[PDB]
Formats: C-alpha cells, structure tokens, sequence
C-alpha cells in the first residue's frame, strides 16, 4: 500500500536534516526531491516511504554481470515502487524502466576551479595539463562512452585510460577534487549540480561555457507500473503551475551563499 | 501501411521548398521536422506521407463542443497516425494523446520590435500602451489561461478582454503585427520561434528577458498507438547521438541572416 520511494543523498535534492537523528521516517529528510515527493504523492493520492538507495548509485548495467545497480536496479528488481531523484532519462534506462516527462531540464557542463584557463569541452580535449573526469555509474559517463561526436570521442578516449582514474564515486568527490587540484582538474557533471555548487562557499568553482547536450530528469517507475500514468500527469500539472520553478529557486538561489 | 504524418507549416520546422511546385509528395517540404521525420521513419522502419494539418492549428479543445482541433484533433479523431511538429507537451493534451520524451526544450518568451521599452513579463503586466497577445489554439494561450501565478494571471485577464483582439491565428501574423506596430505590440511566443525570427531579415525583432517557463516538444501519437514506443526510443537515441542539436544549428544559425 505504502509506496516505496528510492532516492539518493545528493544535495540539494535530498539531504539529512541537521536534527535527523531525533526525527522519524520521511521527516528525517529535506530538499528539492523531498518537497517534490510530498507533492507528487498528494496529487496522486498515495502514502509513501523515502528510502536511500543501498549502493548510493544512480544506475548502470554492469558489462559482465549485466546487473543494474543504483536506483535503476532498485526499480528493475522490485525493491522500490518509484524513484524520485535527479535521475536522467536516457535510452538504455528507458529500455528497462519508465520515466515521466522531465521535471527538470539540464545538460552536461564543465566545472572548473575559478581561474582555470578553460572555456569549452574543445579546450579540454586539446590539452593534457588539466585532467578531467566524470561521475561513476552516471549518465554523463555513459554519454561520453557512447558518443560518436569528434570532441567527445576524444575526451572519452583520454578519460577511460587516464591514470590515476579521473572518475569519482560521487559528485561531492568530484567537487572536492576540483577544489584541491589547484586548477589541474576539471569536472564534467550536469549543469544542475554545477550551478548549485557555484552558489556554495567557498565560492571557488564555476560553470564554464555552454552545456554539451540537452536532457532531463524524470520520475521513474518499474516498466508497466500502474503508478506511471498518474505520476506523469502530476509532473505536467506541477510544472504548468510553476511549482518546479519555485522549488529550483528555493533550493538553489534563495538559499545561495555566494 | 504508409504512416500518415500530420504536421504544420511553421518555419523552420516545415516549409515549402522554393521549387515546391515541380516536386511531389514529401519532397515538396524541407525543415527541421522534415529531417526529423525522415530520421524517425528510418530508425522505426516505416514509410510515411507528410500532410499539412487542415485548419493550420496546433490543438485546443472547443469549450462548448469539447471537440479538439489542430494536429491534436487529427490524432484524436483518427485522421493521422502521428504528429511530427513543434507541438508542445501539456497536461490537457497528454490526457488525450501520447507524446514521446521531448526532442526540443524551450519556454514562453517575449518578442519585441527592437527599441521597445520592455524587459520582462512583469513590465508588460504593469503597463498598457504596449498591447500584447499570443497564438490562438496553442499552448501559450492555454498556459496563461490556466496559470495561477500572480503576474501571469493578471496578463491573462488583460489579454482575454482586450479589444481589438490581441490574439493571432499564426505566429507569422503575430510577428508581422510586432514589426508593423512601431513597438506598440509585443508578442508572447515560444523561445524557439523567437530566436529563429531574431536571426531573420529585416532583423528588427528580438527576444527580451528570460523564458517564462520550461517545457518541450514531443512527437505525438494516438493514445495507445503501437508506434508510440519505438518513436519514443528513436527520439532519445537521436538526441544522445547529437542529431537533434545538429538539426537545430542547421536550421537556426548556420542559415541565420543577421
Ligand atoms: C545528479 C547528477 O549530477 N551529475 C551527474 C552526472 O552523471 O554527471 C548526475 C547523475 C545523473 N543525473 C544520472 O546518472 O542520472
Ligand atoms: C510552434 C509554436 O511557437 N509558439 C507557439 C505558442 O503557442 O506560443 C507554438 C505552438 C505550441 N508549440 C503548441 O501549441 O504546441
Ligand atoms: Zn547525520
Ligand atoms: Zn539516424
């Protein structure tokens, strides 16, 4: 009866409340996706339980086991009823799970420590001094690996065989690496996260150039799930009423520190 | 077995070629959606016939008869198998037809004749010498009618009662009205069209301010159509491969004349 929602601890989408240890259930969490989940559930008429994905991953199929990990895996193997998180709609995922229309629009972007002499993906691909990588088990990494576009293919060829590994387990790891490499490391991540970090202390990173592509986040459900239709219509309704724009302003800029 | 595609004459999505009169069938047309249709048909493996929507409209429901017009209507009443055009994904439409994930992201925008003292929707709403309206039977008009946001709610109350009518039958009429009103008419239309016209002679218009919202265009099919699934996956692949971005650059800026 109670809908099991899988999500991920990724600021500002889902974060632990400062006093979480003294709270119970859903009240332990706060953020863009926590607010969105409450709204979706209310408009669809269901009770739910927020659960943090076990492996803390978004979702990718292991090439040798062919088993899906992350929130995608939670949906595919029946551990969760729905995923409400900054989960990117992609072809490989849409083949195994359903997605509502996008509740957020974004694109792969470049994050640099302020002062880094880099203004585009082309700038990165033509140099070697500054290292650059992406998030593991994410859609950005999958994008580069499967891209036939000149500049991106070249970037992927470098990243896949760069040593030490230029990939990170979480965005927080990528951000920290950018901040500590004194401009010698650039991080490729979605514009949404890039823009968020750019508004947080110590205000030493920035998004440079335009986005490399265009995509969106969607609320996901198991393939053929009955919840799918209601959830999709709810997302459209909430977007048309400006709720999503309000949540973005609330968590990104109203609370900005820079 | 030939798929009947309903579309609309809206540059640069679908336009008649210069020598269209000596051409036949699909060959008569060119544009972003013409190229998209060919790609979709190729990847989904079907032959098709492009047909221009009879009433030249996108799609809205008549409040009294409850009858859908435009391309939406042709899908709903079984006149076309698919709609490949700059058709906006909205709640009221999704309730009667199916939409693929978006192939283009955009938002409502403000078109002004260069020099017009307007920088935002708030500005328009706070004044009256400059009239403004939108396209009839389109998603922008519906947006304003259904929006509960203060500023947009106010703008709607004004447009719905304005006399003469501030509404137009086609974007071409709206653009023409802007160009001939010596700055006394502002046109509310989607950013895609606004940005296109801004790169067209006589280069006397421009998009001002940011978008009023975020939405997307989707390929539409009759609710429950067997084609929906393949088409949706086709759109996702084309976007990930960079084709959609390629077509945008091809029809918007590579051919810009300003
Ligand atoms: C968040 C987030 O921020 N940046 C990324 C990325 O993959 O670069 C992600 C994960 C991505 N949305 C996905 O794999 O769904
Ligand atoms: C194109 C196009 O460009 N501007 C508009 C509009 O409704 O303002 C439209 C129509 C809209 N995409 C729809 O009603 O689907
Ligand atoms: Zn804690
Ligand atoms: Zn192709």
């Amino acid at each position: 009866k109670t809908v099991v929602v899988t999500t991920i601890l990724e600021s500002p989408y889902v974060m632990m409340k400062k006093n979480h240890e003294m709270l119970e259930g859903n009240e332990r969490y706060e953020g863009y996706c926590v607010d969105l989940a409450a709204e979706i559930a209310k408009h669809c008429g269901f009770k739910y339980k927020l659960t943090i994905v076990g492996d803390g991953k978004y979702g990718a199929r292991d090439a040798d086991t062919k088993i899906w990990n992350g929130m995608v895996g939670e949906l595919v193997y029946g551990k969760a009823d729905i995923a409400i998180a900054p989960l990117t709609i992609t072809l490989v995922r849409e083949e195994v799970i359903d997605f509502s229309k996008p509740f957020m629009s974004l694109g792969i972007s470049i994050m640099i420590k302020k002062g880094t002499p880099i203004e585009s993906a082309e700038d990165l691909s033509k140099q070697t001094e500054i290292a650059y990588g992406t998030l593991d088990s994410g859609s950005t990494k999958e994008f580069f690996r499967r891209s036939k576009i000149a500049v991106f293919d070249k970037m992927w060829t470098y990243m896949r065989s760069a040593e030490p590994s230029v990939f990170v387990r979480t965005t927080a790891e990528g951000v920290a690496r950018v901040r500590k490499s004194k401009g010698k490391y650039a991080f490729l991540l979605e514009s949404t996260m890039n823009e968020y970090i750019e508004q947080r202390k110590p205000c030493d990173t920035m998004k440079v150039g335009g986005n490399l592509d265009s995509k969106g986040y969607g609320i996901a459900t198991p393939k053929g799930s009955s919840l799918g239709n209601a959830v999709n219509l709810a997302v459209l309704k909430l977007n048309e009423q400006g709720l999503l724009d309000k949540l973005k302003n609330k968590w990104w800029y109203d609370k900005g520190e820079c």
